[PDB]
């Protein structure tokens, strides 16, 4: 058990309920992911119709357990010891000069199934930003999460910024501060301030009439041997 569950091929769904300045949307993935090889493949759906926000700014919140760990620090990945009673994702996404999402989300397993399922609120976003103005480019850089132990409440932190490329050239920062809480009740494993680094690709299957985003993840995990 918990890393144990993760030694082959993982089915995924995702599920995700969003509500940005008053527009209600949802969204369902599915795909597969490998943590031995740190691979993710997904294909996303809004199953109400447009999506309301650009697709890259949901890539974070739609399951950092799936992340390729060397074998030394398997004993600090929170992510998979807290399988399969999961854990629960909180996040505060800032984006500069514009509006906030607010996350909360439960990842855990279903049977052979990881699920992660989502509520997101947004607020206070310009009608014409960035975001509710759709000026984002569909890519998506690359980035690194700095895990922090936070023992009080038996989980980690983390602080990063997201960097969304903008049609003009600029970059859109989008400020996340996460918390995250083991579901079950046991000790888990914490870590010693490591990272994850994540690279992402973008692109749409010919085949979909529905607004979607397939996606493609590396995701791996490396201590920090200086700053
Ligand atoms: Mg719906
Ligand atoms: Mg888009
Ligand atoms: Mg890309
Ligand atoms: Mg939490």
């Amino acid at each position: 058990k918990g890393e144990e569950l993760f030694t082959g091929v993982v089915p995924i769904l995702v599920e995700l309920d969003g509500d940005v300045n008053g527009h209600k949307f949802s969204v369902r993935g599915e795909g597969e992911g490998d943590a031995t090889n740190g691979k993710l493949t997904l294909k996303f759906i809004c199953t109400t119709g447009k999506l309301p926000v650009p697709w890259p700014t949901l890539v974070t919140t739609l399951v950092q357990c799936f992340s390729r760990f060397p074998d030394h620090m398997k004993r600090h990945d929170f992510f998979k010891s807290a399988m399969p009673e999961g854990y629960v994702q909180e996040r505060t996404i800032s984006f500069k000069d514009d509006g906030t999402y607010k996350t909360r989300a439960e990842v855990k397993f279903e049977g052979d199934t990881l699920v992660n399922r989502i509520e997101l609120k947004g607020i206070d976003f310009k009608e014409d930003g960035n975001i509710l103005g759709h000026k984002l480019e569909y890519n998506f850089n690359s980035h690194n999460v700095y895990i922090t132990a936070d023992k009080q409440k038996n989980g980690i932190k983390a602080n990063f910024k997201i960097r969304h490329n903008v049609e003009d050239g600029s970059v859109q920062l989008a400020d996340h501060y996460q918390q995250n809480t083991p579901i079950g009740d046991g000790p888990v494993l914490l870590p010693d301030n490591h990272y994850l680094s994540t690279q992402s690709v973008l692109s749409k299957d010919p085949n979909e009439k529905r607004d979607h985003m397939v996606l493609l993840e590396f995701v791996t995990a490396a201590g920090i041997t200086h700053g």
